[PDB]
Formats: structure tokens, sequence, C-alpha cells
């Protein structure tokens, strides 16, 4: 509930199914520790990555495997992935939606942050 | 010089060449009267649409014929065109660049306004 | 259900509440006939604009009053509105989500089209 | 000449001036080794990062320090930075322009690749 990822294909106007997503948290050592992973559903959404308790203050990285998505459609895209890095929960708990809009040579990402 | 249009293709990663662009000025009776037009260059740009003398304050519309572009590439598009409607020079003349980034089912338009 | 509009503020990362939306349909005469209107909810969404029966083949125009939104926040934005023009239902009935992402000098719009 | 970065500010409608940009090359041990850096000009552009000789095939990362830009403007940002990771010249050398459009809670990056 605190962290959701949503992915859309701007060529077809359709959610992207089965796209891999990895989340990492920046370590006290400054390394990227694996934190959660999953794949998008038929709606293009990935829920259930974490809980309010586990999702503490930190720097988080959401890495979306956009290249495998395009390659499965026959396309050699520009980007290796889409990677979103942000500080979370530093003013207390929030709910974060990380959205990505994909084209072969472009991507856009927006964050919708709300207070529960 | 006061108005320029620059268009990019997010599918191919290239400027959009030979895209038609039409510019209109809102008339007093709230209709759109045609004002200038052209086709983007090989750099995706359209210069020379108007002059400082002619580009007075008012409401302007820029229409980019995105549907014809995508049809020429054999790609099904969503929109009939991409539009930008804006008020010009409300606080003095400026240079306006209308930058458009095109995908078949999405577009963004940004104004880069320099004094 | 066949037509939904969703609007987000890219400065704050938040849905835009109370934004006016007007829909028009291109006439047999080639005029823009008023078709439906409403305002976005606290989620930034506007539902219930039309029905499958009324929403026939045609060229439709969705006009979002982004300028009033910015002016209420003290900002003089570049665009007078955000206007999305598209052919609908020409290959049969579909569900359309028209999304807009707003900044004072920029907007993005994407269409998500699905088959029920 | 082979790599250029261009950055626009969607809030103010201007190029982003004095934004730091760092470029890295993936090393064989899968770490990022620093390769070039600079600050955007008054046109929002950063030229001269590398040369055709040095810009060989491989995986490159471009980091744009968007957070520092927004902090300088007194605007709260979401992201730590904007990134682009790409494979270069897989089918020959090309000119790459990485165009980034920035808002405090959203960004887009587009590659304009010309031969």
């Amino acid at each position: 509930c605190p962290l959701m990822v949503k992915v859309l294909d701007a060529v077809r106007g359709s959610p992207t199914i089965n796209v891999a997503v990895h989340v990492f948290r920046k370590a006290a050592d400054d390394t990227w520790e694996p934190f959660a992973s999953g794949k998008t559903s038929e709606s293009g959404e990935l829920h259930g990555l974490t809980t309010e308790e586990e999702f503490v203050e930190g720097i988080y990285k959401v890495e979306i495997d956009t290249k495998s998505y395009w390659k499965a459609l026959g396309i050699s895209p520009f980007h290796e992935h889409a990677e979103v890095v942000f500080t979370a929960n530093d003013s207390g708990p929030r709910r974060y939606t990380i959205a990505a809009l994909l084209s072969p040579y472009s991507y856009s990402t927006t964050a919708v942050v709300t207070n529960p």
C-alpha cells in the first residue's frame, strides 16, 4: 500500500504487462541493498511491494526493466531501463505511486505522493 | 524570430521532418483566424513564422498535424493533432519556442520563453 | 465508464481537484457541439461523462481548464487550457482514459484505450 | 561532438542553467566509472563531454543533478537526480542528444540520435 509502480506504453496506449521491477534501498554503507521486486499485472500496476513498517526513511531506487519489454515486441530501445531514485518518508509516512510512460527512445516518470 | 516550433519523435529518437504546422490568432468574434503555417525542417524546426511587428499581444493557437506524420510512418495514432493555445507578450515581446515531443498515444508540449 | 479524464500536478505530485472539463463532439456540420462537462474529484478524476449508448463514433474534443487551476494557486501559466482531440469508437466501442500531467509551462497528455 | 545534453525547466519555461551533469561508463566488473562531467550553459546545453575516439561502444550512464537545481530555486523536488542509461554505438558511432524536461515531481528524457 505505501509503494505502487504503474507502467504504460505510449505507442499503443496500453498498460504494460509482466514488466520486471526491482526496488533497492541505499545502505548505511551507501550500497544499493535489494529491497523488493515484482512484475506488473495486466493493469500495468505492481502492488504489495512493502508495508508501512518495513518502508522506513531512506533513499530508494525503483528500477523498471523497460528494455526486456521492448525487446519482447521486437524493438531495440534506447534506454537500458528506467530508474527512479528518491528520498522517502523523511517527513513521516506517505503513499507513493511511481508511474512510468514508455516509448522506444523516451520515457517519462512522475511521482504521486499522498498523505494517509 | 519571435515564434519557433521544434518537434521530436519519441518512437524513432529523431526530429520530426515535414510535419505541417498551422498558427492562428483569436479574432474578436472568438473564431480562429489563420495566421501562418509551414513544415518542419530536417532538424524538426520551423522558423520564420512571423515578425515582431506582426506578433502583437493576443491569444494564439499552434496546431501540429501529428496524425499525418504517424500515418506516413505506418503507425496508428490516437490524436487528430497536437495543439497549444497561449496568450502572447502579455508583459512585453519575448521569444517563444514551442517544443513538442510526440508518441502515437501521448504528447507533451513545452514553452521555452526567453526575453 | 467509456470516458474518464484524469489530471495531475507535476509540481506538487498530487491529483488536481475541481478542474473544469468540457467535452465536445464534431458535428455533421463540422461545428464543436457541447457533449458533456464536469469537474475533477479529489482523486483528480472525472467519471460519468457519458454512456456506451451516447458515445458513438465521432471526433471528440476534451478541453481541460488548466489556466484557472494555476491562477487559483497564484501562477500565470503558459497554456490557456489543455485540449485533446481524437477519433473515438471507429473500430467499435472502447474505454478511453484521457490523462493530463500539468506544469506551468508544459503539459503532457496520454490516452489509455482498452477493449471491454 | 558525439554526446550532448540539453535540459529544460517546465515550471519556468526556460533552459536549466548551471545544472551539474556526470557521465559514467560501465566497467567490466559492472561498476560505474566516471567518464566526464560539466554544467549546462545559459542555453541549457552541455557540449564537449567526449570525443569520437574515446566514445567507444559500451554502456553509459548520464546523471543530471536535478535536486540541486530545484533546491537553488526554492522548490521542493521528488527525485535525487534524473538518469539515463543506454548502450552506445551498437551499430556504429552516432550523435546522441539527451534531452531532459524537468518538473519537481516528474521528468522525461528523450534521445535524439542522428547518423
